[PDB]
């Protein structure tokens, strides 16, 4: 299957192809009607990604309890605490899903790198144990270096996540 | 004119389209062999951008003196204060890329942002102006946001950025 998105307002032909991680000749190779411009409400299509409603894994993160829940077929699995964005840098709330991926980037971001569908957002690992079940981040969501790798290797791109006050 | 790039020990196709901004279907169109196997100390193409070598502008940082300085033809042509990394959240020495740019990404990220060559890493604004001239960022580069719209209008995607101690 593919991976479709709705346009919301003020989106750009940019910013869509930056929060899903492809170039703009990309999207518009795949969507032929983009060429005569945008407009809320309209799907398209992202290439490169499953359908996500296909991947019976769903995540669903609470900014408030500090948690990211995983399930599978609407059965929790797997309850994590996570590092969430301070006041002034929140992660954002919404629907979203797991795009690419990299292992051991190192440094602030720990065993692991989880994309999500908006840029500059992602779930990742952390060398501050501390700093996970506080609202210290940037925006991302932190993990232990060990949940992160066990939440990568189970959930595959394309898995949904949202997010939640 | 392209970009070239030689490849490192450990580097994979994940973490260097990470590292340049493109999807690593992107990547292998422009180097159609890689799949079958990456090799360090060979070269490959990343496309989207211009050879470095053609602009005449260079960007260096100096960590220590929390200084961005822009050159161009080999004299200074600007300096401008920054923030820069925390101790344990350094900004990344060696030689870098502007990538891209997205104006007014609003938020944290003040006016605009610049990708540089290195995952996660940039040069952007700030909604935080007292920040600048600080060592207080989470390893990004902060310049107040007059400076960067500035910094942007004139260098292209591909200026040369030298990151220093």
């Amino acid at each position: 299957g593919m991976l479709t998105y709705q346009v919301k307002q003020g989106d750009t032909l940019n910013s869509i192809a930056a929060d899903f991680r492809i170039s703009t000749a990309a999207l518009l190779q795949a969507n032929p009607s983009l060429q005569a411009g945008l407009t809320a409400g309209q799907s398209i299509v992202i290439p490169g990604l499953p359908d996500p409603y296909t991947i019976p894994y769903h995540i669903a993160v609470s900014i408030g309890a500090k948690t990211l829940t995983l399930s599978l077929n609407n059965r929790v699995m797997k309850t994590y605490p996570i590092a969430v964005g301070k006041i002034l840098t929140q992660t954002p709330t919404g629907e979203f899903y797991i795009i690419n991926r990299q292992r051991n980037p190192g440094g602030p971001f720990g065993a692991y790198w989880l994309s999500l569908s908006a840029a500059h957002y992602g779930i990742h690992g952390t060398n501050n144990p501390a700093s996970i079940g506080k609202a210290v981040s940037k925006g991302c969501i932190r993990m232990h270096n060990k949940d992160v790798i066990e939440l990568a290797s189970i959930v595959p791109n394309g898995t949904r996540v949202t997010i939640n006050r």
